[PDB]
């Protein structure tokens, strides 16, 4: 098992065709999960499943620039379940991050931070047991 929060360095940043795969299991009674693709202190792409936001499950995506969060992009389709194993795959495409969970497409997030080669770390945190975090080029 890997320790959470986990930092996965992305050498030389990301680039189209790079696929990041995370495998883990949601804790029972989980409250949140977060993936933070970072460019230094900025968060190019924050992916944040929330298990109980005003008694609703929602995935919130955003970007943090100079310590300020921008406009949130929300997705009500919620494929995660407390206590169950999951697979998140994030594929970098030219204009967006494309996310699939358990092999089903979930959402896309348009690139706000354009210096892809400077998004050099991925932080994985939240209420999960982390099994694997890796990348490959497809
Ligand atoms: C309904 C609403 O406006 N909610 C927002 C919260 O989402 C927001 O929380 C922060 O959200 C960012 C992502 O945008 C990130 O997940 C932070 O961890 C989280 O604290 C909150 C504070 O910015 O404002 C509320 O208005
Ligand atoms: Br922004
Ligand atoms: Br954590
Ligand atoms: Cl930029």
């Amino acid at each position: 098992p890997l320790i959470v929060p986990y930092n996965l360095p992305l050498p030389g940043g990301v680039v189209p065709r790079m696929l990041i795969t995370i495998l883990g299991t949601v804790k029972p009674n989980a409250n949140r999960i977060a993936l933070d693709f970072q460019r230094g202190n900025d968060v190019a792409f924050h992916f944040n499943p929330r298990f109980n936001e005003n008694n609703r499950r929602v995935i919130v995506c955003n970007t943090k620039l100079d310590n300020n969060w921008g406009r949130e992009e929300r997705q009500s389709v919620f494929p995660f379940e407390s206590g169950k194993p999951f697979k998140i795959q994030v594929l970098v495409e030219p204009d967006h991050f494309k996310v699939a969970v358990n092999d089903a497409h979930l959402l896309q997030y348009n690139h706000r931070v354009k210096k892809l080669n400077e998004i050099s770390k991925l932080g994985i945190s939240g209420d999960i047991d982390l099994t694997s975090a890796s990348y490959t080029m497809i």
